[PDB]
């Protein structure tokens, strides 16, 4: 079963998504209506397989060249946490929340 | 069974998609003909795991840069809303209807 | 079970899918080296669920832009039309023909 | 089962894949190193529904506007031949040999 | 099982996956902070149907044209190495570590 | 002599060069920081030979594409009227006022 | 003596600057609103030194790539035609009527 | 009479030219190595007719789109300042220094 | 003493101004209708100040970056000569024939 | 009188100009056949109004985005310098060498 799911990035703010069973898909990485023509890079934070945390790179945009990227249906166990790892922002991200 | 799905948006309109075992899965959100080199941001509305509906960014739109954008089949149960965040449009939205 | 699918679009000659289920899965549409550097749409016709058949764009190509677009299996129903809504191509389709 | 798989293209150059249930699932397809900033359309063929061989667009390519389309999954049935319709290459394509 | 996966490749540096079914999934492959805009190959060597090793390529990037490229899980059986066979990034890439 | 001279040009705006010997030596025509994306042409206004004033492009521009052009000293009798054919502007005048 | 000297081409449209010292003085040629982004080619026709008339070229345009070409007083005896030698148009070309 | 006049700009600092028969002729504009991707306008300030003060847009760049904006020998009387009015530079001012 | 003066390039229609005081002022140099979107270079060989001629660039074009230059009335001697240093052609260029 | 001048430059090089009246015109910077599409910039170094030698940015280039900037007959009292301040060339430069 599945239910919707998005969230902004705003620089340094990290964008925790936990749940109090789940999976988590991702959809589309896209920049915001403000958004500079800058650099904007965004880092997904969950464990990898040998039990530590970790940061990896979803999709790498510019407003003048790609403001938007589509992952397929990333997903990734919770808990996550979504972050720019460069850029003002705004970027939105979209996708959907996996249950049962 | 599917059947092909299709919306077209623009200012002050909210395609409705409601059903009255019932699925709609979005393929592409392409600018239209008319549209202005402009950025436009699509969004679409629709409950989260603990049933408020969340506005979410399918993509975020460019004529002369990205005209269109491709989600590779994402799913939201109905009811469900789409719209422009912003943009003067029109933005057409292609998919299917998943049915039992 | 797949076969190979592929037609070629121009600003009038519409390409008509029948089969005697079946399933029509679109891959890529992309541009002809032909055509010239103009806004094109490929638009499809089928049929939606209260059973009368529908417009829907696959997406908005421009050489200069995005000559091509991928949209990674999106499945139609037979029968169905593939037209250039606006633009005069060549536009090549390719995809599968998936059977019973 | 899978296995990776890749082939190299340029003008005049066809490459077969063939082998003597079995499936080829192309991913991407991205001009390499010294391609001439030209246009670069990809085709394959293989046998269609009716029995005979089709040409098909996999993707129309250029290095200053799109140096790779994504064709994520798309599953032809050998044998199957991969050419440039035009450019002087090199063309990389990135996919998957599927088994049994 | 799914686990979140991240490396990054630097002009002469090589990543390597292993273990000790585990299969890897690549998602996206794309342009980091540095990285100068010239061109970007990125290639990987994992095994392939028969019994030889093969290095092909995921992508080509470049940070004014394409910065990121979505390969949309393409799964790779271990061990695998990833690799910048043009540019010198950084290039990251994201994906899954599917066990069981 | 020569003096410097500059304006800006909104619809909303217009520019009247009287002087109640004399010369308007235009420099450049360049984009405001605030202008959307759209199409610009600058006009002017002033006399033929033939004694009927006549209305002339001076450019024709687009923030994304090419927000200055350098005109590089087109001298013009007063009167003349310097406006926005299209285009809210602002588009910013700069040049020289020559006098005796 | 100058006075303002402006005009609008079309296919099939060609200009006549004729006068019945005297010198055109041509500074910019710059693509109208209406301009479909196909190229333009604007050609100008005056007698060469030998006598013989001859078709020159006198710039190469494209909507979006370089709306508007600076000339810089380039200096033609009359009698002159402009005319457009590819492309629709319209195409705006501005300048000076020089007199003795 | 003529010296070689250079300067470099950042929103930080302005350039004051001015001199204790002398003139200022603006060369080319043009963005640094450093310079970030966003909007540049830079102005000048100088003396009008009237004799007040008037400040003037040069130039507005953008690394992507344009980096270089050349002036074609823009003559000013000192004193004239130099600033940029947004961005933050570094920008380069290149041109002559024109004396008695 | 002006009269227009053209030219026409490829990589074997080469032009030599010689003449039987005189001077070939260069206005544009632009790439013609149907010439391949690679790099040009267009040089012209004259004497320099030591008697012994020297090779000179006078632009790099490139259809989709920049189609055409002006060289805003570049004077040279005859005898000049005038080619396609490399890339296809055709490649248009102008100015005028000065006498006297 | 006036002849042709014309220069090549590399990373690390300088070139130097001196006669031994004399003025050096510049005409048009241009990219050579092999310059990588990295970021250009073009130096000159000459005695400034107060006696010390001043370097000055001459132009800013990027294959991809300005291959050729114009001068437009920048005039420099020799002996002067011409270097590039970074990219890796070959750069060419042209313009006159006005004596006496």
């Amino acid at each position: 079963q599945n239910y919707l799911f998005g969230c902004e990035l705003k620089a340094d703010k990290d964008y925790h998504f936990k749940v109090d069973e789940h999976q988590l898909s991702l959809r589309t990485v896209s920049l915001g209506a403000g958004a500079k023509d800058e650099l904007h890079i965004v880092e997904a934070e969950a464990m990898n397989y040998e039990g530590s945390p970790i940061k990896v790179t979803l999709a790498t945009l510019k407003m003048s060249v790609q403001p938007t990227v589509s992952l397929g249906g990333f997903e990734i166990t919770p808990p996550v946490v979504l972050r720019l790892k460069c850029g003002s922002g705004p970027v939105h991200i979209s996708g959907q929340h996996l249950v049962a």
